[PDB]
């Protein structure tokens, strides 16, 4: 797709069917969402689950990754598709804090899903403090009466209501690997939450203001280099809390996740935490897992 050429010059039966699209996808997913939650017992249920898992959200997801390395989200994901793709948070997020046995089997798909749609994501839904600078803002840009004239929360802490915010996720994720306790324990954090805020900084670091020092402080999100350290030391904590309990390929996942992330870090600040990692993971190495 050609997001920057269609949003700048094309027809509005293509843009209609293409708005048409994501809202049905939202649609099929906010269903979805309520019969899950009240259909514990089990179909109809089971052919719209088998859609979803097997077209619905991998091809939303590959769009995502799509449009967030073409950074194709400057120009399509402008005005009430966020809105619909604030739904989808809605929905997503409910799928990762979700506890089922019926979701567990695919809730591998959800981690990558979530992940994508974070890096595709234009809206700092985890800056809720300084989201006034956003111009990319649904608040922003509806204006407060078509605001209250369509469905919006009308506030910044209520576009996401049980989406925390990035210092709330933080302390979460501080407090669970400071806990330390074991994977299956409380597995839906470390195959969920982790991949949304790694593309999240993927993407919005370089939009940090200390990254552009004009226009600083009143840019659109203050996601800074101390906090990409505040991540990488989430990572490590978390990783080697996690090397003796029963590992998994979900981690392998998470490291090539985090693949772009320490491509962040500089190969000299690299050593002394990741010299840590070479040490503990390659006495360890008689494993499939793998890193780098």
């Amino acid at each position: 797709l050609d997001a920057r050429t269609v949003m700048k010059t094309g027809l509005e039966s293509v843009k209609s069917a293409l708005r048409a699209f994501l809202d049905n996808a939202a649609e099929d997913l906010e269903k979805t969402m309520e019969n899950l939650k009240q259909g514990q017992f089990t179909k109809g249920v089971t052919q719209i689950i088998n859609y979803t898992t097997v077209a619905l959200l991998p091809m939303l997801s590959s769009l995502f990754e799509h449009i967030g390395q073409h950074q194709f989200g400057e120009d399509l994901i402008l005005e009430d598709v966020q809105v619909s793709c604030y739904r989808i948070l809605t929905s997503l997020y409910a799928l990762g804090t979700s506890k089922s046995i019926y979701v567990e089997r695919q809730r591998s798909a959800l981690g990558e899903c979530l992940a994508a749609f974070a890096g595709a994501f234009p809206v700092a839904f985890l800056e809720t403090h300084l989201d006034k600078h956003n111009i990319y803002s649904i608040y922003n840009t509806k204006s407060s009466r078509e605001r209250a004239a369509l469905s919006l929360p009308t506030n910044v802490e209520d576009v996401c209501p049980n989406i925390p915010s990035l210092e709330k996720l933080m302390e979460e994720i501080v407090e669970l690997a400071e806990s330390g306790i074991r994977y299956t324990q409380m597995p839906h954090v470390m195959e969920v939450i982790l991949p949304m805020l790694c593309s999240y900084m993927s993407r919005w670091w370089e939009h940090g203001p200390e990254n552009n020092p004009e226009r600083a402080e009143m840019c659109c999100t203050a996601l800074n280099s101390e906090h990409m350290n505040t991540l990488l030391g989430n990572i490590l904590k978390i990783i080697y809390n996690n090397l003796g309990i029963d590992e998994g390929a979900w981690m392998k996942r998470l490291a090539v996740f985090s693949q772009p992330i320490i491509n962040k870090v500089k190969p000299q600040l690299l050593k002394t935490h990741f010299l840590p990692l070479m040490e503990k993971l390659k006495k360890k190495a008689a494993t499939v897992v793998s890193e780098e």
